[PDB]
């Protein structure tokens, strides 16, 4: 009974540094055939990560419409596929290196952003709203404000998509009642309101001792649970919708067994999770890389893929 489950299809958003970066070279969009593994694997639902600089790489002026070209050749194998498609912004609340609400970049440009990218995709029902990859360095209040506006913005323009809103803090499940940066993000997104009545929070969650996936280490079997429930608590309480957009484990039997108490939670809560997408997938990904679940040149499943199929098919 839970409704959105997938992968993030990283490529788009490779080497940040680069503006406006050349197409194959510093940045790739994904295959209808990874569209298609993935879809048959069970999974519904396409985390799509691209840069605003790409995008729009004016502030405040018009959209690229080459880069809004390959966003809707994603979208129609998304579409042949029966898959949800989010749009994510992977821009860690800055725009070429500037923050978010600084003079150099105001809240109304994501806004802007926001306003000229929805109607696009105002029909398509496949279509999900990721306003912004980890917000942080932002406060709580502030960058509430600025999703705020920028929801207005949306609905302003009729689109009725889903919006996912993260918190600041990097958006992470662990922290969403923590005052160690500041006001929480449980009580800053309270304010929240949505004319369209049609909102979600994302949260992310990895596993290893801060949280960030840089150790393909899981701290225990039971970690993924644990540090969920602040936040499954917060939704609970505010009859609101929640969102896994990132979360991993690496190949190890103890990260096996903390996935699988994951998954497991996020389906006997499914109440107030709508799902999630896993990192990630992707033809860029190093051999080594302790996180892919993108097959091989011959087809063949990474490990994980295993476990995150069988919850898969569990849903829909």
């Amino acid at each position: 009974m839970l409704k959105y489950v997938g992968v993030n299809l990283s490529g788009a958003e490779f080497n940040s540094r680069k503006k406006p970066g050349t197409l194959f070279k510093d940045y790739t969009y994904p295959a209808a055939s990874d569209f298609s593994y993935f879809a048959g694997k069970g999974m519904n639902t396409i985390r799509l990560p691209f840069l605003w600089e790409r995008v729009q790489p004016e502030l405040n002026g018009p959209l690229d419409q080459a880069q809004l070209g390959l966003i809707k050749k994603s979208l129609e194998a998304a579409k042949a596929n029966k898959q949800y498609l989010i749009l994510d912004l992977h821009n860690y609340a800055t725009y070429s290196g500037k923050r978010i609400g600084t003079s150099d970049v105001p809240a109304g440009a994501l806004a802007d952003l926001w306003r000229r990218l929805a109607p696009e995709f105002k029909d398509d029902k496949a279509v999900i709203f990721g306003l912004m990859n980890e917000p942080n360095g932002i406060s709580a209040p502030d960058w509430a404000n600025a999703a705020q506006g920028t929801i207005t913005a949306i609905r302003k323009t009729g689109a009725k998509n889903l919006i996912l809103v993260p918190g600041t803090a990097y958006t992470g499940a662990h922290s969403w009642r923590s005052t160690s940066y500041g006001v929480s993000n449980a009580k800053a997104l309270e304010i929240l309101k949505d004319p369209g009545n049609n909102l979600a929070f994302e949260a992310h969650q990895y596993l290893d001792k801060d949280y960030s996936g840089t150790k393909p280490v899981c701290t225990s079997d039971s970690v993924g649970q644990e540090k969920l429930q602040g936040f499954t608590s917060w939704l609970r309480e505010n009859k609101q919708k929640g969102f896994l957009g990132e979360f991993a484990t690496a190949n190890n039997p103890v990260c096996d067994k903390a996935l699988e108490g994951m998954l497991t939670y996020m389906e006997k809560n499914s109440d107030v999770w709508l799902g999630w997408t896993w990192w990630a997938a992707g033809a860029w990904w190093k051999p080594d890389y302790p996180f892919t679940v993108q097959p091989g040149k011959d087809g063949s499943d990474k490990p994980q893929m295993a476990i995150l199929s069988k919850y898969a098919r569990r849903a829909g």
